[PDB]
């Protein structure tokens, strides 16, 4: 009947997120007003924070990888902006490589057509990034993150394609760019060069068999036997055309069989077992003793050089390795420390060409084959030296674009060089290896497992080769002087070039004549020099963004080293170490001082996420379904380091922790929304339980500040909830309900605690705005009294507050300690639930409590226990060794539903005097 007698206490800040309409419209201001402009531009900017994007592909729609990605960067730079910071980040776009080719090659032969003109391809492959770079902008900007999305990098900005070329010059310039003849990762299908990150490794059916290369005449003679044939395992048939060797462990025992078989004998056991050899051995001999006797090829009848290899295995195979140095690199030295010829005749395609037919290393039916097609008639042609012939799986590589097997071809290609000591910028010298292994040994990473990551990575890799054969990318842009057969790297050639390239881009590599691209000193030698026309690694192209970004603008877009880059852990085999490599050739230094990393996105199951799965959720389904901050929120409430599984049960849990987050800033504006603002001027007397919560306010907050400084968002979003459910809504909002809604307007018992709600709602903003901000933003559009207080128009004006000084709190005030009374709160709350079961009672306020422990302040068991009456009554209804409840002796208050009225249905004292109220 009183119900419209109480205080109001609403709040325009709506319950339902309705995120799918508003928070479009919270992202189009910040962009139409350039909130990010705004918040470098901030006057009162101390300390500076560069994070450095690494750049995605501009090919096709964001994915859920990119969008974890960019939210976490998000939060990371929005996190050192509120502690006050000048924040540098600019996002960019990988443009160049075949990840952007590769889509034009599927198109023009899915459209059944062909472009040979070098430009107008190169065209076709900047176009398409053009329009993928925007369509990836705006997806980004539709997650809620703030970067100089306006002003982003692009590796093909004529400026960019100069700064790639231009850090290849130092590597010239530093000794380590060479070139080497070596065989090398081949993938035929786009008829390129390949280095390990271009690579994928996958499960893949192959042939194996056995093969017995019999011992030549003379051979057999100075052995003393009548038969000997050795035996090799091999899962490369198309490659023994290619045999120039059979490779022998250093001084070890080979067993002749009674058939004739040669083999090692520690391995000997096992063949026998699978039928590839019988099982009597008849003599025993040393390698050392078999070295450079000679065996006949059966494929081809050719001559085969007993050797002695280093590290052969015995592990499988047969300890006897068919050596082809045209297809594999440690046969390939091998040939060489034995000077034997490197046969290498399949063609950039993977086909057989005629330089079978001109060696006679396989018949002419094979003119044009490729060399896996080639395999099973080159099994059928072994005939009687074939001996076990099984079809096994391994891990081979594959190329990373057009999914093919790669092959490995000699190749003269070029490389960055790993164990070539070089001058380092202090003097000193060293290799590129052991400069990389201590750069690394001074970045942070997180989590500290990705140092070994990366460090094995570099101990183990070799040179990296860095010429490619496609058109899309920045050219390997030195001129080779045809009287010295060497490249050109006098500092005014290739200074010449470099601007050429800032002013007009790549184009001109293709487009200009030799003379046309020298400087004029040397255009009457134009004759003598021929172009490399080779394009670089893109991996190269993005291990160099931090030169073309951070260094080449001096500042304006970051420091290098950058304080923290941020990727998948994926990108120990990519981007970190393509970035490491370059910024220790350039700087002798890694080019980051930090490395944050994350999992993949994955699907309920823990497993990838597939088109041919059939299991792959779209960005704009999860957008759409949960809304952004919904997103956002299931990120950093998330152990991120680790793969996030997508699932409804997940989101659910997330749309759960933003209702309760929502739903308690709700409550928080509506209980301070009536509150006069002169409050904000003066001190007030807070109670015991308000400075519990302003004391515990601050405990909790420093423990959400240090989790959210390393990064750990859970820890320090579990501790701002348990605070938000526990001590903020389970204790002091239910011990404050009666004062907000049932005392006057003017009662200081109330307007402390509304000083409370206001502090508590700027703490839950501040440690909020960097990951809900769009709700935070929210929140302050629909509180006058909070931007008043917090002296911010909008969110980008939010400062850590100290609560102290804005509410006058005295220095030396000792805090509360309130274990004894929540001991005794839990205890009778337990045996509440007891009373509420056996349906004796109906709630707390029906009781009253005689506490047994005298010591405890009785204003504050009322408050805490909900009791409406501490003290002796006469009607018992339960006892414990703590305290005794009885049945409150008073009426409940027709107003306030408290026990404290003295007649049935009559307003009790507190609530008569409000309702006189003048
Ligand atoms: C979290 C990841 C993948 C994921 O989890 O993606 C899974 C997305 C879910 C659905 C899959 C989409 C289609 C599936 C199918 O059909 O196959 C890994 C991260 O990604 C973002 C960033 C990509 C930037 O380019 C990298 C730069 C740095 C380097 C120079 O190249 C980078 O941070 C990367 O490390
Ligand atoms: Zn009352």
């Amino acid at each position: 009947e009183y119900k419209d007698t109480l205080n109001l206490n609403t709040t325009t800040f709506s319950m339902k997120g309705n995120l799918s309409v508003n928070e479009p419209k919270t992202y189009a201001k910040w962009q139409e007003q350039q909130a990010f402009k705004r918040m470098q531009a901030r006057k009162d900017n101390h300390g500076d924070f560069t994070l450095h994007d690494g750049p995605p592909y501009a090919n096709g729609h964001l994915h859920l990888g990119h969008a974890l990605n960019k939210i976490l960067k998000d939060i990371v730079v929005k996190r050192e902006y509120f502690k006050g910071k000048k924040i540098y980040y600019t996002p960019g776009w990988d443009c160049h490589g075949l990840p952007i080719e590769q889509q034009i090659l599927e198109r023009l032969e899915k459209e059944k057509t062909s472009l040979e003109n070098p430009t107008l391809f190169r065209e076709k492959c900047r176009d398409h990034a053009k329009k993928f770079l925007e369509i990836q902008k705006n997806e980004f900007l539709q997650l809620g993150v703030l970067g100089d999305f306006e002003d982003p990098y692009k590796t093909m900005d004529f400026k960019f394609e100069a700064s790639i070329y231009r850090a290849l010059v130092e590597v010239a310039k530093k000794g380590l760019l060479k070139e080497r003849h070596k065989p090398i990762y081949w993938s035929y299908a786009c008829e390129s060069a390949l280095a390990e990150a271009e690579v994928e490794y996958k499960m893949k059916k192959s042939p194996s068999i056995f093969v017995a290369f019999g011992l030549k005449k003379e051979s057999l003679e100075k052995l003393k036997v009548k038969k000997a044939s050795l035996v090799i395992w091999t899962t490369t048939p198309w490659t023994l055309y290619a045999n120039v060797a059979i490779a022998l462990k250093k001084d070890a025992v080979y067993a002749l069989t009674q058939k004739g078989y040669l083999v090692a004998k520690a391995l000997h056991e096992k063949l026998a077992a699978l039928g590839v050899v019988d099982n009597e051995i008849t003599h025993e001999f040393n390698s050392n003793d078999l070295e450079y006797l000679v065996a006949t090829n059966p494929l081809n009848q050719r001559d085969s050089l007993v050797a002695l290899g280093e590290h052969v295995g015995l592990e499988d195979g047969t300890g006897a390795v068919h050596t082809a140095p045209g297809h594999g690199e440690e046969d390939y030295y091998l040939g060489l420390r034995y000077n034997l010829e490197v046969l290498m005749s399949v063609d950039e395609k993977g086909c057989y060409d005629e330089g079978i037919i001109h060696n006679q290393l396989l018949d002419e039916s094979y003119l044009g084959e490729h060399v896996f097609k080639a395999q099973k008639r080159i099994i059928e042609q072994l005939g009687d030296s074939l001996l076990l012939e099984q079809e096994i799986e391994h891990s081979y590589p594959h190329c990373w674009r057009t999914h093919k097997p790669v092959i490995y071809r000699a190749t003269t290609q070029w490389f960055i060089l790993m164990d070539e000591p070089f001058i380092q910028n202090d003097g000193s010298q060293k290799t590129l290896r052991e400069v990389a292994l201590d750069a690394i040994e001074k970045v942070e990473f997180v989590p500290s497992s990705g140092k070994n990551r990366l460090k094995t990575m570099i101990e183990n890799r070799p040179d990296w080769c860095l010429s490619r054969q496609r058109k899309w990318g920045v050219p390997l842009a030195f001129f080779i002087d045809k009287r010295t057969n060497k490249p050109c790297f006098e500092s005014e050639v290739l200074e010449h070039v470099a601007n050429l390239f800032e002013k007009k881009g790549c184009d001109v590599w293709w487009e200009y004549s030799v003379k046309d691209l020298l400087p004029p000193s040397y255009q009457e030698d134009a004759k003598h020099y021929e172009k490399i026309m080779h394009i670089l690694d893109v991996w190269f192209d993005s291990g160099s963004t931090f030169k073309a970004v951070l260094e080449d603008y001096h500042g304006e877009k970051g420091q290098s080293p950058s304080d923290v880059i941020l990727e998948g852990s994926d990108q120990h085999r990519g981007w970190f170490q393509s970035s490491l490599l370059i910024g220790c050739v350039l700087n002798n230094q890694a080019p980051f001082k930090k490395v944050i990393t994350h999992g993949f996105i994955v699907d309920e199951k823990g497993e990838k996420m597939s088109k041919s799965k059939g299991n792959v959720v779209s960005l704009d389904k999860l957008l759409k379904t949960h809304g952004s901050d919904v997103v956002r929120l299931w990120v950093a409430f998330n152990d991120y380091q680790n793969d996030l599984r997508v699932s409804q049960t997940f989101f659910t849990q997330t749309e759960q922790h933003y209702k309760k987050f929502r739903n308690t800033l709700k409550f928080l504006l509506a209980n301070f929304s009536d509150m006069d603002l002169k409050n904000l001027e003066r001190p007030h007397n807070f109670s015991p339980l308000d400075h519990f919560m302003l004391e515990t306010l601050e405990t909790i907050s420093a423990g959400v500040n240090s989790a959210f400084e390393e990064h750990d968002f859970v820890k320090g979003l579990n501790i701002l909830m348990a605070f938000v459910t526990n001590e903020l809504s389970g204790i002091y909002l239910d011990a404050c309900k009666d004062s907000l809604y049932c005392d006057s307007k003017n009662n200081e018992k109330r307007q402390a605690i509304q000083m409370v709600l206001l502090a508590t709602a700027s703490k839950l903003c501040y440690f909020l705005a960097p990951i809900l901000t769009h709700t935070i933003e929210e929140v302050l559009e629909h509180s006058q009294a909070l931007r008043i207080f917090l002296q911010a128009k909008d969110v980008f004006d939010l400062k850590d507050i100290s609560v102290s000084e804005k509410l006058h709190l005295k220095e030396f005030k000792k805090p509360e300690n309130f274990e004894a009374v929540l001991a005794l709160r839990s205890a009778f709350n337990e045996e509440l639930d007891r009373l509420k079961k056996e349906g004796v009672i109906k709630n707390s306020l029906e009781c009253a409590i005689e506490v047994k422990e005298k010591a405890l302040d009785e204003n504050l068991v009322e408050e805490l226990l909900m009791v409406s009456f501490v003290g002796i009554a006469k009607e018992k209804l339960s006892e414990t060794p703590a305290f005794t409840l009885f049945k409150a002796p008073f009426y409940k208050c027709p107003r306030c539903w408290r026990f404290k009225s003295e007649l049935e249905n009559t307003p009790c004292k507190r609530c008569e005097q409000v309702l006189k109220e003048r």
